[PDB]
């Protein structure tokens, strides 16, 4: 108990609520954030939790100096109960239906092992969310088990039809721990 | 009417005529070119008109300082009533059928509405032309309703099983303006 | 005869043994090696034999300045009877199954044509080993016609389900020579 929860933000404009996101966590969980290059643009680093590890690409350099030393995407797989992708763009949802390993954030995915929780809340322009490849990604990483947070439509200009904001922190963490409760520990 | 033609090229050495094609457009349409980073290898910025407008993968951040600004991949999206790719490399021929984003280009077509006219004139070696995956990727862009103009088989070696070449600039304006006036505006 | 063999490392802890591989091959084959970006985290350049030529991403443009001249990944895979890629890593194996070319190595592969023998030796973390995307990325490329010698399975831990190890040089070496004398030249 004290699930051990690895937060992750990708190169959506949604992740300049990630610090709001891993703030919803901490009391209830041991929380780590993996972040991507992009998201970098969008995320400050003075909004998370200060009692939160922010994890790089180059955090996978830092761990692995020769032979035997700890991988870091592959322990942070390890340590975790569950992982959730908040924001989850676009071209990273294409690289984990691709089954890429280009970054501490897309290889912590491909050494997954889908009896561990895995939820995403894709966060794109409505006319990506509306694009055939939205679908198609996401019935692929559904398939394999992952737990979409459908994000809000109606949001700021609606038209009805998916619209792509990211769901709301409130939201996710609510949906995440509720399924906690109900089973895993 | 005065379409709004949005021309791309890709990291093919047929990007050095991109100049040239830009220039069939010219009188007839409203003209902004896009290019990738390796398209930069292959084409003279000097063989454009100079009336027409190239972004590359840095003008991304030129329009975006913060929340609310313009995207430009989705502007792009918006602004255009037809995209034309040619050249069409190999590689993105693939990034497009995988549904990544991962610069200007790939985001604008990730963005994209099939019912907007896309075209594509692939340019490739002969023996990536031939290796199985051109078939594959171009049959899945075939089914989301991109338009192929086929390169030019039997160029310079032939052998007579498709071949590679870029289409010519001619034949590339010729196909999207008789598809224009055959209607959308 | 005397078979020309392209021996290729991808971004694997495994790479460390590519120079013991390539000297596995030299009384036999005439050789050439390619190697990632990210193999060279892992590879001494001082371990290869020194007649071997290692061909790196910036070597494909020392060959091509202007139109006409020789571009390298084309020439390597004319040049080749056959294409050994060991270690394959779990990205490299992702980019080959997606049809990519953003180096010289997928650029080889993206431009292969399967009736020349192309042999993978897979090294990863038992845990992307046992994710989903290893077997839907071999069974891909098991249809186009490559040849996979398979990882050891019970190496260090065991468990008994895969593993990832990379198969030993010695056997790589072995299965590649006996399928060439069996049949090619
Ligand atoms: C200003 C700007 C805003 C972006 N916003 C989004 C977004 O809200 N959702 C999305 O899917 N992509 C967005 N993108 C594109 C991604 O940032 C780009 O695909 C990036 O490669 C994603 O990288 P990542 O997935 O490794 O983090 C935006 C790009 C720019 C320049
Ligand atoms: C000298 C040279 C010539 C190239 N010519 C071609 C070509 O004609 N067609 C093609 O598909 N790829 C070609 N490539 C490979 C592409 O440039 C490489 O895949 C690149 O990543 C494509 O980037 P892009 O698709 O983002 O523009 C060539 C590469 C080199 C070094
Ligand atoms: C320390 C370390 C060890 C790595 N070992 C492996 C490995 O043994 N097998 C694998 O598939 N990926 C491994 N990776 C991840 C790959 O290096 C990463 O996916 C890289 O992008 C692969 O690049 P490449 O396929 O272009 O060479 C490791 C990464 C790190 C930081
Ligand atoms: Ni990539």
């Amino acid at each position: 108990r004290k699930p051990r929860v690895l937060l992750a933000a990708s190169g959506s404009v949604a992740a300049i609520k990630f610090g709001n996101l891993c703030h919803c966590f901490t009391e209830w969980a041991e929380v780590r954030a993996v972040v991507t290059k992009s998201s970098l643009h969008f995320l400050d680093k003075l909004s998370l939790p200060q009692e939160v590890t922010l994890y790089t690409d180059e955090d996978e350099w830092s761990s692995w100096n020769k032979i035997g030393d700890p991988v870091l995407h592959i322990e942070l797989r390890r340590w975790a109960d569950v992982l959730v992708i908040a924001p989850l763009s676009a071209n990273t949802l294409g690289k984990i239906a691709g089954g890429l390993c280009d970054n501490l954030l897309t290889c912590i995915i491909r050494a997954w092992d889908y009896t561990k929780p895995l939820f995403v809340a894709p966060a794109m322009n409505t006319l990506m969310w509306n694009n055939p490849f939205t679908e198609r990604h996401l019935l692929s990483l559904d398939e394999l088990g992952i737990t979409l947070i459908p994000p809000i439509k109606k949001r700021l200009a609606c038209g009805d039809y998916g619209n792509g904001a990211m769901a709301e922190p409130s939201l996710i963490y609510s949906t995440v721990r509720l399924f906690w409760e109900s089973q895993a520990h």
